[PDB]
DNA sequence: GATACTAGATAG
DNA sequence: CTATCTGAGTATC
């Protein structure tokens, strides 16, 4: 039994970038589970090996994390293009990974077919013609088919709660208590404004010293319907194994989703903050029948509410670690299930 | 003539 | 909001 794990369009090197850090965290994950698994990537490297250097059907089994096919100045995308390649020339049924509802498969030849370039590809190098399975990171799999409707070749739809990889890696320590210098963070990237009412809402003009961190810009948020006048810091990206950490510098840590991940999707987040040293405070609206934990305490169903909560958490460090020691507990929970979530696992790749 | 990383705008 | 069209600014093993 060989296995190969591919992102389907970010190069993967390291953990710099968040494509590249998910499909790391998600080799190991496996490879923890006693399999031989590879990555394929553009070039060999400490975790990779080259879409160039081998065969796609030396693999019985082919993962791929979801991506987009944006070609970025209207110019050729090698990670999308070569991955695509490299499933186009699989006999097998492919498992794709859909961690992020922004990212349903799609085939890449209606859309490079009509570009000037086009003459560098043909049909038979990017046409995907293996049957797919779709493994949806979210409960919900009305949703997760709505969003793979224009494309023929997926037949299988099935949940599995793929984020909980975090947790339940080898290493994985919950963070000791950290020096407080924020009252509230959050980190990540703009999502192309799909969150961007909720993001306004809890970051932004809250009298509060709040950072974002990751890949957002204050620039980046324009929309006329969703206006600010005070925004939280925005600072750099950070490398994905050191969020919990930075995570930990915030008296709390917002819990925010797309419209389409309340009461659907658990997040990446979710474990990262829980696992922090930050009281993890909940969008109502993102889990409504408190499933992540039985406390209304972790839940705000606004600004006003997030201010107030926050400024409760500063007042008494009693509250404070009494929740974190909840969330924390919680967590463990969770973690004890580990052989459940990883037989799961291999059942969703026929295993 | 560097290279790597990261969808935003417009139409229906 | 979904389908379709257009195609660059910032950061650097
Ligand atoms: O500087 C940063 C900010 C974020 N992240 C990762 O990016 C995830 C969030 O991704 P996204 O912005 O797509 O938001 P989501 O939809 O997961 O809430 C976090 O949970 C982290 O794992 C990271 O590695 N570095």
């Amino acid at each position: 039994m060989k296995i190969a794990i591919i992102n389907m369009g970010n190069n993967v090197i390291n953990f710099k970038t968040v494509p590249s850090s998910e499909t790391i965290y998600l080799f190991k994950v496996i490879s923890e589970m006693g399999l031989n698994v590879d990555i394929i990537s553009l070039k060999n490297g400490v975790y990779t090996k080259s879409f160039d250097e081998v065969d796609v059907n030396d693999y019985d089994r082919l993962i791929v994390v979801n991506s987009s096919i944006n070609f970025f100045g209207g110019k050729p995308n090698l990670a999308i293009l070569s991955a695509q390649k490299f499933m186009a020339k699989y006999k097998s049924k492919i498992y794709y990974l859909f961690t992020d509802i922004r990212l349903p498969f799609s085939q890449s030849w209606p859309n490079v077919k009509n570009r000037p370039w086009a003459y560098l590809y043909t049909e038979e190098e990017l046409l995907i013609k293996s049957p797919i399975k779709v493994i949806s990171q979210g409960i919900n799999l009305d949703i997760a088919k709505a969003a793979h409707k224009k494309v023929d070749n997926v037949i299988e739809f099935e949940y599995f709660p793929i984020e909980q990889y975090k947790i339940h890696m080898n290493d994985f320590q919950l963070s000791k208590p950290t020096k407080k210098t924020l009252d509230v963070i959050y980190g990540g990237s703009f999502r192309s404004g799909q969150r961007e009412s909720k993001m306004v809402e809890f970051l932004f003009d809250t009298g509060l010293n709040i950072e974002f961190f990751g890949n957002a810009r204050e620039k980046q948020f324009k929309n006329p319907k969703y206006p600010w006048t005070k925004a939280p810091v925005f600072t750099g990206k950070i490398p994905m194994n050191m969020v919990s950490e930075k995570n930990s510098q915030a008296i709390a840590a917002l819990i925010i989703g797309d419209k389409n991940y309340n009461d659907n999707f658990i997040t990446l987040r979710v474990w990262e903050t829980m696992a922090s040293d930050a009281v993890m405070l909940i969008d109502e609206e993102f889990d409504t029948k408190h499933r992540i934990i039985n406390d209304a305490r972790f839940y705000v169903n606004n600004r006003a509410e997030l201010i107030d909560r926050v400024n409760e958490l500063k007042h008494s460090d009693v509250l404070r670690k009494e929740m974190l020691s909840i969330q924390h507990d919680i967590l463990n929970k969770t973690r004890a299930k580990k052989a459940e979530w990883q037989d799961a696992f291999k059942k969703a790749i026929d295993l």
